[PDB]
């Protein structure tokens, strides 16, 4: 398996990264019209996950380290359709801060989005290093949505995630929406789709779901409230082990926040070796905490 050692951008420290965080956060506030006023928060979270979710624990291919989403093979992955919006959002950030690596920028985008949307603090570590075009993972490593709980469970073993980690991570599906033109699925998972809450779990348990076909001829679960769940989302209440965890997070906001924070940091760090003398993880202040 490949070794990717975190290497701090030369001479940079917490304050440098807080400035990048702030620039992302200010642009999130400014560019509010995007996606019928959802804003860019959700797509940045999805970008951070997709650049990380190519990882394979077996050989340390893929993962956030190399920033390989910048290469055509990966940005043109059908699984990544729509993420170009997140990349374009981050372009002026990268122009202002050309010293940050691509993997650091993409992952920090996700952290910033979660926190600015009132989610948990997510500790974040710098030191991802851009790797060459030939290190770009092939398409097909990101998950299908038309599958069942067994598929989800097996899929996430490749990312070294257990049942609790999987169910926690999936709570991000409160954010944003599915777009028919991107993925063949349409609609949001709830009402508060640019605020980070545990609504995904409450909606799974409390809505009256009907298995319908959308306009792309794909099945999805729909409620009269106008919400949807992917087959993979709904699988979390079909499987008895996932169901107990869904109930736990539906009943404990703080526990969900803490578990999501750990799993999301882990996701963003998979594949990276941090030297023993590497800086401790950074916890960035929100704009609100800074009075900005
Ligand atoms: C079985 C695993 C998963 C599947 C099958 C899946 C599938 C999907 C699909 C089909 C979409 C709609 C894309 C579009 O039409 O624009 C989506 C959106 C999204 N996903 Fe996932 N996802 C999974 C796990 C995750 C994880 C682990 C996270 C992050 C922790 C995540 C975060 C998001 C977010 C934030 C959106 C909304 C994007 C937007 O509004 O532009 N997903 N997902």
């Amino acid at each position: 398996t490949l070794v990717h050692v975190a290497s701090v951008e030369k001479g940079r420290s917490y304050e440098d990264f807080q400035k990048v965080y702030n620039a992302i956060a200010l642009k999130l506030r400014e560019d509010d019209e995007y996606d019928n006023y959802i804003g860019y928060g959700p797509v940045l979270v999805r970008l951070a996950w997709h650049i990380s979710g190519t990882w394979d624990k077996h050989d340390n291919t893929g993962g956030s380290y190399g920033g390989t989403y910048r290469f055509k093979k990966e940005f043109n992955d059908p699984s990544n359709a729509g993420l170009q919006n997140g990349f374009k959002f981050l372009e002026p950030i990268h122009k202002e801060f050309p010293w940050i690596s691509s993997g650091d920028l993409f992952s920090l985008g996700g952290v910033t989005a979660v926190q600015e949307m009132q989610g948990p603090k997510i500790p974040w570590r710098c030191g991802r290093v851009d790797t060459p075009e030939d290190t770009t993972p092939d398409n097909g490593r990101l998950p299908d949505a038309d599958k069942d709980a067994g598929y989800v469970r097996t899929f996430f073993q490749r990312l070294n995630m257990n049942d609790r980690e999987v169910v926690a991570l999936m709570g991000a599906h409160a954010l944003g929406k599915t777009h028919l033109k991107n993925s063949g699925y349409e609609g949001p998972g709830g009402a508060a789709n640019n605020v980070f809450t545990n609504e995904f779990y409450l909606n799974l348990l409390n809505e009256d779901w009907k298995l319908e076909k959308n306009d792309a001829n794909n099945e999805q679960w729909d409620s009269k409230s106008g919400y949807m769940m992917l087959p993979t989302d709904y699988s979390l209440i079909q499987d008895p082990k996932y169901l107990s965890i869904v109930k736990e997070y539906a009943n404990d906001q703080d526990k969900f926040f803490k578990d999501f924070s750990k799993a999301f940091e882990k996701l963003l760090e998979n594949g990276i070796t941090f030297p023993k003398d590497a800086p401790s993880p950074f916890i960035f202040k929100t704009l609100e905490e800074q009075g900005l």
